């Protein structure tokens, strides 16, 4: 019922998944589990199957790759599906570092974090809440988008989360992969995570990875295309979960007078950062 | 019924196994297959296991890894079982290179052959003999080894078999192993096994891999001890598949004279042969 988000040390957030980190610092890490990180509509799902499949060699998605904050009304808390899980495990959070179970970090655990160009972000996130009903109602888009500049969505400002997981970077285990590069080349990047993770397959099934990763195919699979949960919960005819998982469709959205305030705003953000983003390609 | 057995090409086989031949000239073999080829009892299923386990990252096994010219009357053919097989396909055979789908050869299949001391091959077979039924009644162990010796029983001469084979290793690609060396270090052989079909695994999932599948382990796994198929068809009151997998414990069966027999025959049949066996460890 769009319930309002609730603030947690400074975060606003579902209110379910807010309820949702009391039951979770009991949760303990393990050495081998495969940490899936990202600010929303970053490349989630699409990284999930990747490293999905590469775990099984070459149930829908969110059953086979615990949502570790997760936990809505009529559906098993994610540290419920995470009981019936046998090592290695590959989780998935949103979580901003300032709410990541300690565990996560104490451990050591291999973090694999996608980020994408902000633009692309806010329209992907702006149709998102549109048909996820656990999201407070967006309004109008020139209204969600002064949210999004100010991080007043869920988990907080995009701006933070690109940076701080980049930092985090230079003292603990983490590939930080582009929505974008992953759009040019998914060989390339599927390459770079199998290298990651210690793993190895043959250039033909990896081939084969990368048609059947693909957005076209993503979109049929109702194990990745979100289609199975109730209409209540998720609302496909109102925006399809795989939306158009295009670069650079943001220009279609922004009008110009949006586009320069954008500009001038994120200048200021990612000033002293050293983090480059493509909004096209 | 205990049906005697069938001659083709001079190789006397399982009556059942030597029908299935016609619908094998049919069978058309990938690129990417992947042939484990083995004389009688000399770690098909133990190799099987381990390599479904390198191809699923780390149903019972006859299902999961077809046996080619396997047939019997209320089972489904290994061809049939074969269909419903997608790529990449592992695939298992005890066909000497006279019986063997000349496809496997032109299309340059992957082999992971493994061989085993003879004296450890025989007694071991003698027992299966016994407790699967498509095979005719052994008679004593003294027949038995006389059949043996003679290549009289099915599938023909081992002699023969992992000569054959070890030449073909010269200018096909294949992984030729020993049973003993399996014994010894398990782990050394999962990682040429990994090295050779291109795939790569952590440490920490190879050490799990060789526990799992260590005898103790795939006795008891009813998906690899062949329990679950019909009495009359295989007993394993009379002797079960997994019957002791040690190296060496043949001098608990072999007498004296069987034994200075076997070895003056040995040395007859192996003269040129480059090949080497230990028969403990
Ligand atoms: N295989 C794939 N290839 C490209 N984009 C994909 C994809 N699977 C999902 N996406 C896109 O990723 C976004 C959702 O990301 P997440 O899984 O993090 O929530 C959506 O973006 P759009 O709204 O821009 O289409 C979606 O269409
Ligand atoms: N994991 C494992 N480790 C060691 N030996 C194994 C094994 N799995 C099966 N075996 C042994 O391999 C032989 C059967 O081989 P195959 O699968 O080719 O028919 C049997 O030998 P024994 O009769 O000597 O015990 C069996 O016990
Ligand atoms: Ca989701
Ligand atoms: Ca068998």
């Amino acid at each position: 019922s769009r319930p309002p988000l609730e603030y947690v040390k400074g975060v606003p957030l579902i209110k379910y998944f807010a309820e949702a980190l009391g039951p979770l610092q009991s949760f303990q890490a393990r050495p081998d589990d495969l940490l899936i990180s990202t600010y929303p509509k970053s490349g989630t799902t699409w990284v999930s199957q990747i490293l999905d499949m590469i775990y099984q060699g070459g149930a829908p998605i969110f059953m086979r790759v615990p949502f570790l904050e997760f936990k809505v009304p009529g559906i098993p808390s994610g540290m419920e599906t995470l009981k019936n899980t046998p090592a290695p495990r590959l989780l998935k959070t949103h979580l901003p570092l300032a709410l990541l179970p300690q565990t996560l970090l104490d451990q050591k655990v291999k973090v694999v974090y996608v980020a994408r160009n902000a633009k692309d972000v806010a329209v992907s996130y702006y149709h998102f809440y549109h048909m996820a009903k656990v999201y407070p109602h967006p309004g109008t888009w020139e209204s969600f988008l002064e949210k999004f500049m100010a991080g007043e969505v869920s988990y907080g400002s995009w701006y933070q989360h690109v940076q701080e997981w980049w930092e985090l970077s230079r003292t603990h285990p983490v590939l930080y992969l582009f929505y974008e590069d992953m759009k040019e080349n998914p060989k390339r990047e599927i390459q770079k995570i199998l290298e990651f993770v210690g793993r190895s397959l043959p250039e033909e099934t990896v081939d084969l990875m990368v048609e059947h990763t693909s957005f076209k195919e993503m979109k049929k699979n109702p194990m990745t295309n979100y289609t199975t949960v109730r209409r209540e919960f998720m609302d496909h005819s109102i925006s399809p979960f795989m939306r158009k998982g295009m670069a650079g469709d943001w220009k279609t959205t922004f009008t110009v007078a949006q586009n320069e305030r954008f500009d001038a705003d994120y200048a200021e953000k990612m000033a002293g950062c050293s983090l480059s983003f493509r909004s096209e390609l």
